[PDB]
């Protein structure tokens, strides 16, 4: 079933927020990429691949943002008798374009934070295997939830709004296994960390909590706000969700990588 | 509600103008990537992050000014028994497109003088964190005061025009706040600076004072003059004060940076 | 003969999820495409053909699924009062733009594990030279049995339904000459390799066995299951079949290339 | 008021040249793009700014020349009845998309010949400063009066040929000051160059001077020939200027710059 | 004249295998492009000029074969009345777009094989000038003929077979002369080649003149099979003709520009 926006008209300015967001976020990554593109050599080489994860999620993100921006554009026109923004006939908007990206972002994110605690190995792969697997079923389980949404939402002639929740619950159980995956990594990093580094590690995984906990709230948006001002919140929410969760993250995450990278006594982290 | 250029009419020149303005500012932006991203290496390390920011400002940027370009060309079309680029139905124009992309360009442009000044660590951290705050109150405040400007222009219908004189007032607000913490950081620099980093630090702070100066005035213009000339004024404003505020300043905190790379024996710094 | 999609009509997540898939290959091979040219360097100089080789494929699958992506879009429209995506008049999608790069993609993935055996000199281009042969033949007679798919499953006024059987049955002839090269190359590796080199070459050869097997089974889809249901399992089992054989296999191939290297003494394969 | 072009009718091979030459000389620049990136290195570090300045040159010349393409395809479109490109009813065609992309290209064209002939720190600012402002001033000034040029071609209607000549006029004492800046630049090279050096700046001059002289010629082409064939030479005198002025001229500028970096015994470009 | 392309019909294979090979040859040549990037290092210095020419002939092929694709595309239309593609009323397609693009690819393609059989200086200056020339007016005497296609073809209405003819026989001599210059080349190779570079060379030579040969067929093929299968045979042709001439040629020489690099202890070519 199409997303909730569809069903909906928007003010001039509902509709411009939401382009100028999808927009913006364009933005951040392709910027974020050039950065971490720039600046991957500082790290030491045992920290390298962190460096060069935050580069390959920028490009996913730029994507996904990009063909939302395009797909939001192309799905709406003016109209001057209505003064709003209404659906245009041949073309709909989906907001699952997202989804099926997070199948790169969210097992790269979490590997990540791994690669930092300092897992090598055998002991990286398998940490890699299990979150890449809670995540990709965290995410098909949403994905498969998120096209009832017209049906929670109470569209007139949409049914099944229960599929909403069981897939939504199902989602939220793998979301739960990640979580103690990583937070298993960061109480038990690997190569004598100091406790600066011990404790900047910590941070990384509440920051990762916190953020990606807003993507379970914009799930379930069209149950509270199924309107074209909860189709603006929900949308604000994704963005700085968005850039939290990628962008600041690789940056934190790449302090922390930093810091080991000069511990351990490479010139290149020490010099700055 | 949508833009003042949007109730406007245009003569070739007029629109023609405004679309090579869009077209040249992309153009600079994508040209300064290419040299930010060519000359990073130059600096020393304990100032390459300033380096690196320009790079970001710039894909920034580029972004900015191009769908400005694509919205533009979308928004218009011509008629030959008006002989003016007369508005689409489908769409509307928004100058708002750019307002989003400064949360990237005013707190990096901001931290990157900072970081020139010698900061550091927390201290970098801190002032960081006080310019990104200043900077997005700045700038939110003001993107929802130029959703009024057709308002307070006089377009029959449009109310609402105390709006933007309150949201810009408000904005201003967090713009003299900016002024002060950068004002702090350039008569405080870091690192035993020369007295001709000294003065070249005071002078990048005034460049910048100046340039950013130029934005509250392209907010006002719908008050002093709505007609397509003041739109055509408008763009030309809004494009001098891109370049200088982003890519000239860039240069010139290059050459700082650079001097301060010098002094303190990068030999990459001094070969140039 | 245009292919088994354009007689059929999507409801919206049918349509929905294979343009999510064609997008999100376009998005893992960008990425691939920077990950591989970040992390080139790292394998030794007689290895190092591999990981170019790799950056190429990336390039090569990006465009294929970026084509695809589009022509997706471009060739079917919305439908309200049928709640359908449906073909457009003047557009008709193909499957076989994926065939065609193909051609760069089959040989360039069978000709980097030879390379990472340790074929060199006359001895890879020999190898070089049948793998392409056997490849491009195989490609070939696919294509042409492809362009019988309406045929074969029945669709009204279509014939030489034998075709797409002569066709297929050729064409995997000629897979099984290039799965006797490979198996020929993995079982005679060259330079002394270890025997965990030994083994992880061959893993490598069953992975590529493994992957490139899918591909086959989405030839005959429109024979067992020429529906809308039908063309959505098609589309994610190109796409798990895409993603494996390419990037996957890179990463893992790049694994075993960087072994290699460190046996071999090269001091950046060993620092990580 | 609209470029000449649209005020004509084309036969398929006027049109066709004039799209060929517009994306002949998109690539000329993006080529050149890719091949002053990657030999910039060879340069001496303090001949180095004109080895980017080259880049910063070529990726404004690649976009001016794509925006024309675009426009010019948008512009017009065939008519069987009068096997003829016609102007399109909504557009309008522009010549001078190309005239704000100079204010890039030629100060910084005219730049690195300073660069090369050795003045460094405020005599390269000082001199960098009179030929911005002599840059600008002859482009705005031609710029305006290319707005006249319907008028100066007699097309009924048009008034204001006048101004075609006297913008024209003023513009061309602009040209003959920054001929006199850069004349008494490469007379008076600095750094003790060799006679070879000393020849090759002159060189580097007249070529400057001969090429720069062909664009006051395509402005005045409407006041000689107001015809499709006269559109067709006028893209023609176009092409050759571009591609010699900016990608000939800095290959030739990039030759001395390399024997001067090898004279001063900078060991890659002695290297080769 | 409009190409003969544009005066037939097509079946659904017809026209996908066009746009098919259309959208193959961008991918190689991006492909291409990632490859010599990556790779010219690896080259001597005094054959890196060869290896950057490869970079250069990649991003000029790729945007020629991007632009036909675009155009097959727009120029063209299904029709399920006729179940064939069928030329659009607004847009027309040229074949002509290529000739211009080998203003760039043909000097530069026989440039580098001159580089690599070792002159340098004026005598490297002296034979890339007659190339140039040679090539230029072989190519824009070519270009005129195509232009009298229909007419060669017999559509009825068109006039001017024998300018076919003529111009086609003048761009002929202008070939031999290329392949003259280039014969006197690789039979007196500077720098005291091995016997083994001695070979490779004259195999570049033949492989070039057995590539560039089919050029001159494609061109003809209107007066022998103006039709649709005619057509696809024509952009099969072109499309072996550009993967050799410009790809495998490049790789074939920079092979040769390898074993030089290493004969004259070139490190870098000797580890690998
Ligand atoms: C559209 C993007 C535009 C980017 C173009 C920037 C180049 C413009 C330069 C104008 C000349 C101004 O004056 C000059 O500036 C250059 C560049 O900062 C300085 O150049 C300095 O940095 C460059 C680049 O890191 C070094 O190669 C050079 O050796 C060094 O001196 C000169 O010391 C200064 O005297
Ligand atoms: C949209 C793209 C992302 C832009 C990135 C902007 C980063 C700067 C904002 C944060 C500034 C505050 O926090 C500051 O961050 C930078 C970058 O992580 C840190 O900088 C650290 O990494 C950079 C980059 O490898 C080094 O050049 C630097 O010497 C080092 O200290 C500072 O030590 C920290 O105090
Ligand atoms: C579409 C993009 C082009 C992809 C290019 C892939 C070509 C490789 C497959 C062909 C193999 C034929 O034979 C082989 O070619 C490669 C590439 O020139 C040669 O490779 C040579 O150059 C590469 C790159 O500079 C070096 O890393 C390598 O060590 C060296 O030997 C082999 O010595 C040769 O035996
Ligand atoms: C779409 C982008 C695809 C690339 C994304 C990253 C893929 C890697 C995910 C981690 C997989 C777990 O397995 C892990 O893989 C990485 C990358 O191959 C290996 O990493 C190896 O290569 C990288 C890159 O050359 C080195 O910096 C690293 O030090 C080295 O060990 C680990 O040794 C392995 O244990
Ligand atoms: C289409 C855009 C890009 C086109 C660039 C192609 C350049 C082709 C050059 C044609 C040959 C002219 O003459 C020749 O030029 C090249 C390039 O400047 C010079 O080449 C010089 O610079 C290159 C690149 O920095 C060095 O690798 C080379 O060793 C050096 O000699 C030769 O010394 C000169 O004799
Ligand atoms: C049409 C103009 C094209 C300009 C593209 C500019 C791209 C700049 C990318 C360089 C930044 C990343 C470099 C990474 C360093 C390793
Ligand atoms: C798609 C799901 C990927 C699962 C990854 C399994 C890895 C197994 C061990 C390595
Ligand atoms: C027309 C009413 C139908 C509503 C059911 C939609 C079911 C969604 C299933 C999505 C599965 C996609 C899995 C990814 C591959
Ligand atoms: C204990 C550590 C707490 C860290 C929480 C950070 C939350 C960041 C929110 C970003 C949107
Ligand atoms: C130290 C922690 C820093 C937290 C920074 C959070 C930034 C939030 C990004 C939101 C961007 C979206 C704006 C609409
Ligand atoms: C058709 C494709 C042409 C692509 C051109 C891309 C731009 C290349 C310029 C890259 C600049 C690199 C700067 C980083 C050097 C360190
Ligand atoms: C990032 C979120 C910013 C939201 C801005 C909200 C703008 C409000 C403008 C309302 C104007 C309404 C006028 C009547 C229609
Ligand atoms: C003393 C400081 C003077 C700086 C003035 C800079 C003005 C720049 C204007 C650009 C528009
Ligand atoms: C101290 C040097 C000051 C240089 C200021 C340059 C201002 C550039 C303005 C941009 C051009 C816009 C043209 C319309
Ligand atoms: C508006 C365009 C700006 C972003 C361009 C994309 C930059 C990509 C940079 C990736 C560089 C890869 C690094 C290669 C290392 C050798
Ligand atoms: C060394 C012989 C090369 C054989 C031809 C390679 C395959 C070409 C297929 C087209
Ligand atoms: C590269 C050449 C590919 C040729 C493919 C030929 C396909 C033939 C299909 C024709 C059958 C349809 C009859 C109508
Ligand atoms: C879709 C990915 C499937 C990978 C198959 C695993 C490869 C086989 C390994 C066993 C070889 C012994
Ligand atoms: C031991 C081998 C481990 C690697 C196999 C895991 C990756 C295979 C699956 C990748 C394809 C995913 C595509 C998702 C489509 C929904
Ligand atoms: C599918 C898109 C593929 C993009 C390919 C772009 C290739 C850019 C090549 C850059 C080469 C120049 C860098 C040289 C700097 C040293
Ligand atoms: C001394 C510096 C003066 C700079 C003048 C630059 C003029 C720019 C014109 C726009
Ligand atoms: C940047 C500044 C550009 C100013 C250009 C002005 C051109 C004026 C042309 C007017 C011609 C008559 C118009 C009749 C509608
Ligand atoms: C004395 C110097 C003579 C140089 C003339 C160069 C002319 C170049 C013409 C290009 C068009
Ligand atoms: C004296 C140095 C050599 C001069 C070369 C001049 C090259 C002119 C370039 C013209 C390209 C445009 C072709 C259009 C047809
Ligand atoms: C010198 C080595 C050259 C390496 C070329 C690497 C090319 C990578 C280009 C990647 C572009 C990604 C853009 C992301 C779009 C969203
Ligand atoms: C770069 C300049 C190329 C000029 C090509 C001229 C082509 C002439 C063809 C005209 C013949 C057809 C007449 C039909 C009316
Ligand atoms: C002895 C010289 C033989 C070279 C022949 C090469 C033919 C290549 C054909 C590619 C199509
Ligand atoms: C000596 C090696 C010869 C290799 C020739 C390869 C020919 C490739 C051109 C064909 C590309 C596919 C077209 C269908």
């Amino acid at each position: 079933m199409p997303s909730i926006e569809n069903f909906l008209a928007y003010d001039f300015w509902q509709y411009d927020v939401i382009r100028h967001l999808f927009a913006f976020s364009t933005a951040v990554f392709l910027a974020g990429l050039v950065y971490f593109a720039m600046t991957a050599r500082t790290t030491a080489p045992n920290y390298r691949l962190s460096a060069n994860i935050s580069a390959v999620v920028m490009v996913s993100a730029a994507l996904e943002l990009g063909q939302l921006w395009l797909l939001w554009n192309e799905s709406f026109q003016w109209a001057e008798l209505q003064g709003s923004f209404v659906p245009v006939a041949g073309e709909r908007f989906s907001n699952g374009y997202r989804y099926m990206n997070w199948l790169i972002d969210v097992p790269m994110l979490a590997t990540q934070l791994v690669v930092v605690c300092g897992f090598v190995g055998t002991e990286l792969r398998n940490r890699w295997a299990k979150l890449t697997i809670a995540g990709v079923l965290m995410i098909l389980t949403g994905y498969v939830g998120q096209y009832f949404e017209p049906a929670v939402a109470g569209v007139p002639g949409y049914e099944g709004a229960e599929q909403f929740w069981i897939w939504g619950i199902i989602s939220t159980a793998f979301f739960v296994w990640m979580l103690l995956i990583l937070a298993n990594a960061v109480r038990n990093p690997q190569g004598a960390p100091s406790d600066e580094v011990r404790s900047r590690l910590k941070f990384c995984f509440w920051f990762l909590l916190a953020t990606w906990s807003i993507y379970p709230f914009a799930y379930a948006m069209p149950l509270f706000a199924p309107t074209a001002d909860g189709v603006v919140v929900r949308q604000v929410i994704y963005t700085v969700a968005d850039v939290s969760s990628k962008l600041v993250f690789g940056v934190i995450l790449s302090q922390v990588a930093l810091r080991r990278s000069a511990e351990e006594g490479f010139e290149p982290a020490r010099v700055a």
